């Protein structure tokens, strides 16, 4: 009945109500974090469902404590240490079996349901999951609207009781694809902060063969309930026993830093299924990208036609619109910039026929993922890159046409291998075809998984924009080196409200739980070609290489902008992308994050701070340094009058020798931050 | 504005109503066959649509007369001869362009719509096509219920005015009807004054399958296309065009069956080298399962199976399994002994335990044999006897699952020397809400055929959309079922009406051959169902149900028992330099003689409906001044599809082009004749 974390700080009580409803409760340092919360499912075409009338048939406890080494990560080694309670239930009248498995870590709780092979539950359909998380009160939440098709929203900070009233404002419209569901519906990872100072995160782990979980708030009693994503037919999981749900996670601490530090989500995913992983490479890149995003260049080659039909349109005879970004000459310039500056790769978007019709047409045969435009020399460019020790990153926008991508996928991945591409950035902009499907159903989640597994067979890394938000599956498939799956830097170029200045102080407490984000930091020119204003300072942009953890790190700006601020650019050149250790020094969701990281295979550290709406002086504890050593520190900081709105390019650079006993104090501006390199003195 | 067939028997008048609605009319030998009929479309999210307010902006006429050689067919050479009127319309207010292209042949009319590249119509969605066929009167029709998911119905013969009343009875895994007066195409009719009229379509590509909805007050049919999973009836992008709509008409029913208009309206072959495409006579491990004797499944030990998890090597064999090495070898031996090309095997691969009723995604992998099926040995044994196996790919409606496995499956075929596959789509197309005949699913069938062609594989697709002549363009599509086949003779209920095979050639076969699986000699099968035919009927089907792919569906035992009758099945060819329909009346009888390709040999079959009848035929198709040995395989005088199915006679006689034959055919009976030069 009762389960504890290994350190004893968590207690989880499992019971049955009089009517056989399974309920759990969670206590942290003697305080309620999850009050009495019901568990189970409403099934389609089933009067009784799996909501009640259970009896406990068996319970089993055990303990686990091992370490494992990630391929890439924030630390060289991760501890997986929990106590487990497995409750075997049996329903009266139907005699159907459901197991509820709980794991309690020093970071909090994971639980899932399991259906063993049995006689009276075989094929079934989940109409709604009925998993609750009853809150102790009217917490502050850091939240985005519940949506079946996009996560690309600015966060709101409010009380639970205020979500309803804010929902209309927070639910910004005119995304390529978006579908809300409730006036009090929110996505996960959801971050909260109680009245009395607990940090509480609700999420899930190992989202496989199952629909993405959102949460619906009952704002009278402060109870969240699992709200899964409907497929094209309205169903919320076509199941076959033996089978099991993803884990539901409640990560909790009285120290916000421990939320960020937690590996609980990854610990609840299966160990790596990739045996030899040396082909998987953390990457720093530039690309022909922001040019199109910020309105200077096009993905398209020609404007001559009302629409294009691949295999019918003859691109070699079309009039070039002369705006195309992905020309041989332009791609060479980025390759030269990358090779000069120690970057691993160059993304190119708009390389392939079809871009004329990429957005908003609900077009099936939109791309073939193989045919270059006439002005992009695929063979020449990949030879030139390889001779300078650089690779191109393949881009496979699907524009929502999932079958079309599946049918081209093997030829596309083979083209990659033929030219020495080893990573692909995929996308899913637009409604999923055929219309009525959603981005995060069981069905579409299966496609993202299938793309990842097939890529693994080719030794290809995947970075998937507009896919379902991650849930720790990179442990199992470390070739998943990124997703977007949240509001990235691209929105800083899309006008409207761009990104809130404190955006990057929330993403780590929400979106980053489950896996890294391809955020595309490093903007130095904030007033871009199409008039949009990037809401950040240069030093904020440098800090992101540490504060937005990822094995895949873009420097998104143009070569000429980096040339203009070459001194600041040094930090982007110096910073690592993979780490033997990470130490969160300060963190408060929506306000600030400060973190230092030790570059893998070295004694070097890199630190960043990102700061929200309120300018703030931080006092930096340098005790993470090694004792007895002196380090050359270079501090890239906001000038005292820097500001994300009106003074974005004002920064200072200074060098100072420090030890583990040195204290540092630094002003960060509004939407600002700072970055620091530390190299031992020789 | 006016168009005529090359022979002058057809006149087609195109006009616009006062309000700009485009209308057509068709006249055959001075008699109205299509009265004034509207054309155009209702578009989704479009107030004006494409119904009216057109003006004729241009017209263009031309003529075409060429011959082409089919890879396989009823004749060695086919004439494509038509006059064309292309009417270029322009809508007021919108300025949108729509071309209506008409081709008028001696056999009747084809027309389609085309949208040229234009600035004010690019991406659009068809909510309903509004193509009409206004009838001259209350014709007799030979029809099946309109359905988005199956065509596996018995035909009904009735007046147009009686369809409504009969529809409850005619609508008796996956089926969805749509109207009390909805019917499928090809739809066959006969007017009270004796005209035979067929409505159908050709070149169903990148478009939704057309049904017809009858207004039974004014006798007007109107295109009713198949909705996709989102309810839509065509996601279109200009430049684009519809399939052709066809009105095949003659005062002689035999000309309907002879017509090649359907194929003539499809693009010429896109397969350059075609010698790998081989008309095929086959047997198979098949009827055993369909007639309740054997299973597709290997084990009954488990409530359900999960491929890659269930260990079939350790499961208890149910021993009912049809597709064992030993059983397959029996059929291989039988085929090689009897000069058959191939053996179909169903149930060879893991997953059959859950094939039906579960709406299961990962249902098959199309590659993993059961433990009792030695794939390598069996294909070597077959090839050593100069026989091939035919691959079976039931998808159970899980289309994405088939698409994902399709390259590896086609490679496995190539690896073991399979060159033909029988595919299936039993059950609801996944995800639920999709239909079998939507634009979306039709795309998949086409994709499977074009991909097969890249691998030099032939396709025979059960439960696919019914054909529309696409085999001219992709002649590796050597069959579909896509209608009620012989399997229904084993499923109890009403089985197949005795006159079924006298209607299919006037309906289903327009557009492409059917894998009907004839040749049943034992009509009272293991599960108690009664096949409604005589033996001589079954022999005639090798000629009267035209197909490059011909099964002898019964068990080897049963053929051995009636070895004398079996000789016809062994002798008959499967590809033809000429065909002559000698007698034909829909729902009553069909008699046809075909000249085996490359030879001076002929084969004739008659099939006969509910009413016993004496057939009286002239053998003047034979070459003049030569003598032939004829063997006539016929019903005994007391044969009967219900109570005396195995009573047949065999008689030999020398004939010439001046010989006449008179031959009794029983109820649900028929006769078959071989003709070899002296
Ligand atoms: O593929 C075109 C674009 O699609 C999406 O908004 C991606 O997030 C973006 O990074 C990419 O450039
Ligand atoms: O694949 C299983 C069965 O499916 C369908 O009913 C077919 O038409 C039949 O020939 C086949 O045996
Ligand atoms: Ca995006
Ligand atoms: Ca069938």
């Amino acid at each position: 009945s009762d389960l504890k974390s290994p350190d004893g700080n968590f207690l989880m009580h499992f019971s049955l109500e009089a009517d056989g409803t399974p309920v759990y409760k969670l206590i942290y340092k003697g305080k309620d974090v999850i009050k009495a919360s019901k568990l189970g499912f409403t099934l389609k075409n089933d009067n009784k469902s799996l909501l009640n009338d259970f009896k406990i048939e068996d319970t089993k406890t055990s303990s686990f404590d091992e370490n494992w080494k990630p391929v890439w990560g924030e630390v060289s080694s991760i501890r997986n240490n929990y106590n487990e309670l497995a409750v075997s239930l049996s329903q009266k009248e139907t005699d159907r079996k459901m197991i509820i498995r709980f794991r309690l870590f020093d970071d909090g709780l994971g639980f899932r349901y399991e259906f063993p092979q049995q006689n009276n539950l075989i094929y079934f359909t989940i109409k709604e999951e009925r998993t609750q998380f009853a809150m102790a009160g009217d917490h502050t939440a850091y939240w985005i609207p519940g949506d079946y098709d996009t996560q690309e929203y600015n966060y709101s900070t409010s009380k639970l009781s205020e979500i309803r009233g804010l929902m209309e404002k927070a639910y910004t419209k005119g995304n390529a694809s978006q579908t809300s569901f409730s006036p009090t519906g929110v996505q996960t990872s959801l971050m909260m902060k109680s009245q009395d100072g607990l940090y509480i995160n609700l999420h899930e782990a190992a989202l496989i063969n199952y629909s993405c979980m959102h949460l619906n708030l009952d704002d009278k009693n402060f109870v969240f309930e699992s709200w899964l994503t409907p497929d094209s037919h309205g169903d919320k999981g076509k199941m076959q026993a033996p089978c099991k749900t993803p884990w539901r996670t409640v990560i909790v601490s009285d120290d916000a830093r421990n939320i960020l530090a937690s590996k609980l989500t990854y610990n609840l995913n299966e160990p790596s299924k990739i045996q030899e992983t040396s082909w998987i490479k953390p990457t720093k890149y530039v690309g022909v990208w922001w040019e199109m995003i910020s309105g200077k260049s096009t993905w398209s080659y020609t404007d001559e036609f009302p629409s294009v039909q691949l295999g019918v349109t003859d691109f070699s005879k079309a009039k070039p619109n002369r705006k195309h970004g992905a020309t041989t000459a332009n791609v060479k310039r980025y390759i030269d910039f990358a090779a000069k500056n120690g970057f691993d790769a160059v993304l190119v978007e708009g390389w392939n026929e079809g871009w004329e019709d990429w957005i908003g047409h609900e077009k099936d045969y939109v791309f073939d993922f193989v045919t270059p435009y006439p002005d992009f020399d695929i063979k020449g460019l990949n030879e030139y890159a390889h001779a300078k020790k650089v690779k191109l990153i393949m881009h496979h926008e699907t524009s929502g046409a999932v079958r079309n991508y599946e049918r081209h996928m093997d030829a596309a991945y083979k083209l990659m291998k033929q030219y020495g591409y080893d990573a692909v950035k995929s996308g899913y902009v637009g409604n999923i075809l055929p219309l009525g499907e959603t981005h995060y159903s069981q069905w579409t989640n299966n496609h993202y998984q299938y793309a990842i597994e097939k890529a693994a067979d080719y030794q290809i890394m995947v970075n998937a924009h507009e896919a379902v938000r991650p849930t720790g599956i990179a442990r199992t498939y470390p070739n998943l080196i990124g997703n977007e799956a949240a509001r990235g830097t691209e929105y800083q170029a899309f006008g409207n409200d761009r990104n809130n200045a404190n955006h990057v102080t929330i993403l780590p407490f929400t979106r980053l739980i489950g896996g890294p984000m391809d955020y595309t930091p490093g903007i130095f020119e904030m007033d871009v070609t199409n008039g949009s204003h990037v809401n950040a300072t240069i030093a904020n942009q440098l800090a992101l290489y540490v504060t937005m953890y990822s094995p895949l790190q873009m420097a998104a700006d143009f070569p000429e902008n980096y040339e203009r601020f070459a001194d600041a650019f040094q930090f982007i050149k110096d910073v690592a992308v993979d780490w033997d250790d990470s130490r969160y020094l300060e963190a408060e969701p929506g306000q600030y994050i400060t973190v230092a990281r030790k570059a893998k295979g070295t004694d070097n550290w890199f630190l960043g701070n990102v700061n929200g709406e309120t300018a703030r002086v931080s006092n930096i504890d340098l005790g993470f340094l090694e004792k007895g050593k002196k380090y050359t520190a270079v501090i890239y900081a906001d000038a005292k009058d820097a500001n994300y709105k009106t003074n974005t390019q004002a920064y200072t650079i200074r060098k100072v020798v420090v030890t583990s006993n040195s204290k540092l104090s630094q002003f960060s501006a509004s939407g600002g931050g700072y970055a620091i390199s530390f190299y031992p003195v020789a």
